[PDB]
């Protein structure tokens, strides 16, 4: 079974760095987020894996689900928000791509202690 | 020739989505039979951007033990070319096999791009 950490990397890491309007259409397809359904909302982080994993050593904050293993990045990070358009219809999943620089909040667990869930961008 | 250009020449064929003569023609036309009959070679029938994106997908160990290999999350249309038993340089003969598989490539450089085709799974 895919680990939670591996799932986080597949769903949310794109360290190669989004300039195009079609970025989300291609990425969402390439990360298997459109196979059975259009994942409506997703965020990709364009920092190194090492910088993102380091967030697990930064600001401890509550998770939306009430657990206490969430962490906010001290710095802002280059991210892209992908949100399915109002007219998007599976299997032709269409997304709006929005670039931003925001702090991320992830849940961390395991050994190595790394992100396993994307909680929010702030 | 940069390593990235060498990877495109050796392994990219996006124009195709492959006949029984496909490998015989392609192995010759991409200079993979110039010095010797290259024994095994894979061509990928995806866009360059799609193959390049693999360098940000699933990090996996390379066959040589290096750590810079990446497996595609999605399957990709590929053709494997394998030299026949009767093939004798310089008339290199190949069996052509179409498949849809995850690919594993090694990436290097800035930009971080594919420079080696490691395997299909
Ligand atoms: O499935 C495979 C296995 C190997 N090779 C080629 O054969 C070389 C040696 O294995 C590799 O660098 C690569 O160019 C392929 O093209 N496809």
């Amino acid at each position: 079974k895919e680990t939670a950490a591996a799932k986080f990397e597949r769903q949310h890491m794109d360290s190669s760095t989004a300039s195009s309007s079609n970025y989300c259409n291609q990425m969402m397809k390439s990360r298997n987020l459109t196979k059975d359904r259009c994942k409506p909302v997703n965020t990709f982080v364009h920092e190194s894996l090492a910088d993102v994993q380091a967030v697990c050593s930064q600001k401890n904050v509550a998770c939306k689900n009430g657990q206490t293993n969430c962490y906010q990045s001290y710095s802002t990070m280059s991210i892209t928000d992908c949100r399915e358009t109002g007219s998007s219809k599976y299997p032709n999943c269409a997304y709006k791509t929005t670039q931003a620089n925001k702090h991320i909040i992830v849940a961390c667990e395991g050994n190595p202690y790394v992100p396993v869930h994307f909680d929010a961008s702030v």
